[PDB]
């Protein structure tokens, strides 16, 4: 008799429901990659979520991969995010910041001094990347030196401390979707021969060291980690995802985190001889709160919470188009249809103008 509307204790935070707004890049940052009042309105409109996870936000300038995503590395960015967290709190909500470093998923045109994007290994992604001059081929990223990995961890640590000064309730470490930490996790993108490559413990080392550093800034119950075991996004694949992600789920127990958040790839069942990483494997392996995500509905989300298969259910696409998604789900209202043409960039249209019930 728990469902999507049941309250939940997440550390010291009292969530009114089990509905989470998934992190959604909207590429609507202002000059200097600073959030602004329109962003504050957008998140304030969605404050009925049990928890909002804000869009991926680069922790350092080299961590940007797409034009006009917000950062959390400068004082102006902290002040713009404070507008957002002030508004969400005024509206009675709770919000965590998703901390990002895109690693190889970038272009020199977006990097300081026009440098190469950094990565575990020098493997160019396939296809094209958007720059300020339009789409261009990806370049081959530079493989970080072993001695540079502490600087990466320290960029995440500072990002987390800036998020604390911005007034967030917590942080989510983006270890999913083929970005930097995921690039280290997966053997398709990591062919290093130091203590950060090879065995799973080595490939997970960057994640674990970033997590340790961030739990020295935040109470650990305010730190979450997102994984996406069966995505193929951004050319980042593991050859043994059950072993890799099962190991990671158990290795994170040390830290007493807020949660583990799993994005279940939408094509996992069909773009496999079935799902090779059942979330139940990770649920067994991680001893804390589990957030699931990917194509959820009222019916699917109620099932997973009733069954104890997950504690929280995050919705991405439906929160783009339904600012009051919890109320709509609760009363079985119609749901507004999301318009992909306004997902990224632009202004209020397709962002703050989806109507309330
Ligand atoms: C426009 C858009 C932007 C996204 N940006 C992010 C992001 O910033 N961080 C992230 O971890 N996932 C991101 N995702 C993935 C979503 O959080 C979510 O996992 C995915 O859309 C599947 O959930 P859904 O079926 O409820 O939409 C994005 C998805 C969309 C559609
Ligand atoms: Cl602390």
């Amino acid at each position: 008799n728990i469902n999507l509307f049941s309250s939940y204790q997440l550390g010291e935070l009292e969530l009114p429901n089990r509905i989470v707004m998934a992190p959604l890049t909207r590429s609507r940052a202002g000059e200097g990659n600073v959030p602004h009042q329109l962003n504050a309105i957008y998140y304030g409109q969605r404050a009925s979520a049990g928890l909002i996870i804000a869009e991926a936000t680069q922790v350092t300038p080299q961590g940007q991969g797409y034009p006009h995503t917000p950062g959390i590395h400068s004082p102006e960015q902290v002040a713009g995010w404070k507008l957002v967290t002030d508004t969400v709190h005024q509206q009675g909500g709770r919000i965590f910041l998703q901390l990002w470093h895109v690693g190889r998923i970038s272009h020199p045109d977006l990097q300081p001094d026009g440098g190469l994007p950094v990565a575990p290994s020098a493997i160019a992604p396939k296809g094209e990347v958007l720059t300020y001059e339009g789409k261009k081929p990806y370049v081959t990223p530079r493989a970080l030196d072993t001695s540079e990995i502490p600087a990466i961890v320290e960029q995440y640590r500072q990002g987390a401390a800036n998020a604390l000064a911005a007034g967030f309730d917590g942080v989510e470490i983006h270890a999913a979707n083929g970005y930097l930490i995921d690039q280290f996790l997966r053997d398709g993108t990591n062919q290093r021969t130091d203590e950060y490559g090879g065995a799973i413990e080595n490939r997970a080392r960057l994640l674990l060291e970033v997590t340790e550093a961030i739990t020295s800034v935040w109470d650990s119950q305010r730190v979450g980690v997102r994984l996406s075991p069966l995505t193929t996004l951004n050319g980042c694949v593991d050859s043994h995802p059950l072993e890799t992600f099962g190991y990671v789920a158990q290795a994170l127990n040390r830290f007493n985190l807020s949660y583990l958040h799993i994005f279940e790839a939408i094509d996992a069942d069909i773009r496999h001889g079935g799902t090779v990483v059942p979330t139940s494997h990770l649920r067994d392996r991680f001893t804390g709160t589990l957030i699931v995500n990917g194509g959820y509905t009222r019916e699917k989300g109620d099932t997973v919470i009733a069954n104890k298969a997950a504690d929280l259910v995050a919705f991405g696409t439906l929160f783009i188009s339904n600012p009051d998604l919890p109320e709509r789900l609760e009363v079985n209202a119609p749901l507004n249809k999301a318009d992909p043409t306004t997902f990224y960039g632009g202004g209020e249209k397709g962002y703050t103008d989806y109507p309330f019930l």
